[PDB]
C-alpha cells in the first residue's frame, strides 16, 4: 500500500474521547463528512478499508457495525478471530496492509482510513510513506480521556486547501469547527 489516510476530530486540547464516546455532542455534518470521506471511492469493482482498534469498534452503535459500504478491519492483540459484524483482524497496521494484497482482497480495495484510536493513529502516523491526515479542528476545550498524538510538523504540512473539502468555519449545535488536512511524504 503506497498511501494511508488517518481521519480524526479533535478538540483544542488534544481530545477525542470520554468515557466510551465523543467529548462533544454529537454533531451530524461532521459525521456525514466522517461517511463521505472514508466510504467514497470511484473505483468500480472496489471499496475503502476501515482500519480501527478494539474499543472504537465497540464504541460504534450495534446496529450500525460494520461501518456501511467500507470493509472493516479490527486491530487485537487478543483476539482470535474479528469481534461479530468485522470482516477482518490483524494484529498490527503492517498486517493489515499485507493482508490487503492476498488473494482474497487483491482486487478489492481502493483507500486505506485509519480511523482510531489514540494508538493506531501514533502507529500509522510514523508508517513510512505518503500519509495524509484529515483533522477536524473542534474550536473548544473538552473534558476528555483519550487523546490524538502531536502531529510533527518536521514530517506533515497543513495544505493549505484540499478538493472536496470545505475551507470555512462550519458551526452546528454551536459548535464551531472546521477541516484541516495535512500530509507527509516519506
Ligand atoms: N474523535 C475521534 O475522531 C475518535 C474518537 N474515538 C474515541 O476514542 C476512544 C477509543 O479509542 P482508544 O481508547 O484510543 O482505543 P482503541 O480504539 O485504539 O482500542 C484499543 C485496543 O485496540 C487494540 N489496538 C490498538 N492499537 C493497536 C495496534 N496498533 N496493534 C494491535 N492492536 C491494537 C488493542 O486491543 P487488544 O487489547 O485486544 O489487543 C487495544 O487495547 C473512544 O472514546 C472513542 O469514542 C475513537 C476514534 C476516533
Ligand atoms: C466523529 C468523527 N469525526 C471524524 N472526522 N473522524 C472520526 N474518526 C470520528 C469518530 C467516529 B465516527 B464513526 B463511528 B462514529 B464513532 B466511530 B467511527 B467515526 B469513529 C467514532 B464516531
Amino acid at each position: 500500500v503506497g498511501s494511508l489516510n488517518c481521519i480524526v476530530a479533535v478538540s483544542q486540547n488534544m481530545g477525542i474521547g470520554k468515557n466510551g464516546d465523543l467529548p462533544w455532542p454529537p454533531l451530524r455534518n461532521e459525521f456525514r463528512y466522517f461517511q463521505r470521506m472514508t466510504t467514497t471511492s470511484s473505483v468500480e469493482g472496489k471499496q475503502n478499508l476501515v482500519i480501527m482498534g478494539k474499543k472504537t469498534w465497540f464504541s460504534i452503535p450495534e446496529k450500525n457495525r460494520p461501518l456501511k459500504g467500507r470493509i472493516n478491519l479490527v486491530l487485537s492483540r487478543e483476539l482470535k478471530e474479528p469481534p461479530q459484524g468485522a470482516h477482518f483482524l490483524s494484529r498490527s497496521l503492517d498486517d493489515a496492509l499485507k493482508l490487503t494484497e492476498q488473494p482474497e482482497l487483491a482486487n478489492k480495495v481502493d483507500m486505506v482510513w485509519i480511523v482510531g484510536g489514540s494508538s493506531v493513529y501514533k502507529e500509522a502516523m510514523n508508517h513510512p510513506g505518503h500519509l495524509k491526515l484529515f483533522v477536524t479542528r473542534i474550536m473548544q476545550d473538552f473534558e476528555s480521556d483519550t487523546f490524538f498524538p502531536e502531529i510533527d510538523l518536521e514530517k506533515y504540512k497543513l495544505l493549505p486547501e484540499y478538493p472536496g473539502v470545505l475551507s470555512d468555519v462550519q458551526e452546528e449545535k454551536g459548535i464551531k469547527y472546521k477541516f484541516e488536512v495535512y500530509e507527509k511524504n516519506d
